[PDB]
């Protein structure tokens, strides 16, 4: 049973990591890319882009630890924890060469410090959509003069009491759409079977849990980032962002260059956080065009 | 029917205030003092101050409009519609003499706009544990490396599409528990019990929603409070703030006085947002010896 439709040409998959079964779908010929998905969602928000990069790639889009249909972590949530994962998965496919990553949302915060630390094993990298865990998300408001902030939902994730798998049980489908249309400028991409088939995935119980055991781990996170950092990238790098409501605007590249020597930025207007989808074409071209440089 | 129970020597009842049926407890004997409380409470917060003030002062303590056993307001529920009902209110005990306000929390965005416009009215004024609603709460952190922030929850609150009443009908005796104890340092004070009544009562329809309309009118209030705030007052002022998990600290003192000519301010330790359960004793010596003056 898949959760997702698998395009024509890819095959859903099974990988053991680490006693940890990992979901992926795959295809394509050539050298690795690796399309790593956040919050909300699994492998499928890059199901438009695949193909494309299957041309001239092999492609392989895994689903996070607990989301999707891959296992929990049986180590923990933190960045540290989840990029061994991630990379160990890679290198199943791609041991001789390195690989290129593609990361949108909480999969930055889960393939950062893989990256760091096995610079020579990457390529290339490309970023989107969400800060790298450090100092700079304690600088995010609360609030602002015209109603809910971006990331109100880091405290909310973050809580005791399984205060947030507890107050959305029941009401996953509501909640997920509220959040994807609040962080979003182009909400008519969201269709109510997308709608359907996110907030199915997301609700299954260890996956509701998985999704705010991320944050929960991300001040541990920032202080495994504050050691990492030291060290700067030095591979090619580029950054994108959403320039409309709900987008990170100018932040991405910024943050971005203080870890980076070599990046370059894009700020798409009228796009906000869920890029892949909002502006499906101009990310994808920006994003092949980078990677077949 | 009564909520909570009345401390002896006091009586239940309810006067109608531009077409609101408001409730209080009144009892004592000399000049007037009205507490008022704040978010996820009622008047039964100051039961444990009442009498030791009665002995002194006719004392009043008014469910806010929607809580308690109040009748929501029929205007609205920005800082200056409220704070017109609880004027009113106080000048049917006192219409010919000024009395003097206690106010914890959302009391304050309840009554600053009816303190600054009657100066004349209010003799003595001690605010407590929240600010006063201006630019100063856009600065706010949304999520802090200890773990979720003070008011992140007025972005939930004021969230769109009955976010919060969504989440939360139903689920109301679980989340003010988690709301409570992480404002708390005393947490012990909050018994099953205690959390039972508060919850019981704020879990009726009208006054849930009614508890989120004054997040959501809280830009408004703020917007308000900018022309308001142009004439600083002039009766003696006390500020009071936990030290502790979940306290304001020194902000309190710190912005009551762009405010108040004259303000004395005091910081409790070991105390967070709840002053007059987490630490009866010394905020009932405060605010009995402050008006007494
Ligand atoms: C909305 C910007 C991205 C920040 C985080 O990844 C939120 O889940």
């Amino acid at each position: 049973a898949e959760e997702f439709p698998v395009p024509n040409g890819f095959e859903s998959a099974y990988r053991e990591v680490d006693g940890v079964k990992l979901h992926y779908v795959k295809g394509g010929q050539g050298p690795l890319v690796m399309l790593v998905h956040g919050f909300g969602q699994t492998w499928y928000e890059w199901h438009q882009l695949m193909p494309e990069l299957a041309k001239r790639f092999t492609v392989i889009a895994p689903d996070l630890p607990g989301l999707g249909q891959s296992e929990p972590p049986k180590t923990g949530y933190s960045g540290e924890q989840v990029a061994v994962y991630l990379h160990k998965l890679a290198r199943q496919f791609s041991p001789d060469r390195p690989f290129d990553l593609v990361a949108h949302d909480i999969g930055i915060w889960n393939t950062y410090p893989m990256v760091v630390k096995n610079q020579a094993d990457i390529a290339r990298l490309v970023y989107m959509e969400a800060p790298i865990p450090d100092a700079r998300i304690y600088r995010f408001p609360a609030f602002t003069a015209q109603g809910e902030s971006l990331v109100w939902h880091f405290s909310f994730f973050a809580a005791d009491d399984r205060l947030a798998e507890t107050l959305i049980a029941g009401k996953e489908r509501f909640f997920l759409e509220h959040f994807i249309k609040s962080h979003a400028s182009n909400t008519e991409v969201f269709s109510e079977r997308l709608l359907d088939l996110y907030a199915r995935s997301y609700a299954k119980p260890h996956s509701l849990n998985a999704s705010f055991e991320y944050y929960r781990a991300l001040n541990e996170s920032v202080r495994q980032n504050a050691e990492l950092a030291k060290t700067r990238l030095q591979m090619p790098t580029m950054t994108l962002a959403g320039g409309g409501h709900g987008g990170m605007g100018t932040f991405q590249l910024e943050q971005m260059k203080a870890y980076a020597e070599d990046v370059e930025g894009h700020v798409l207007p009228g796009c906000g956080h869920w890029l892949p989808e909002e502006c499906a074409a101009p990310m994808n071209r920006l994003v092949i065009d980078f990677l077949s440089r």
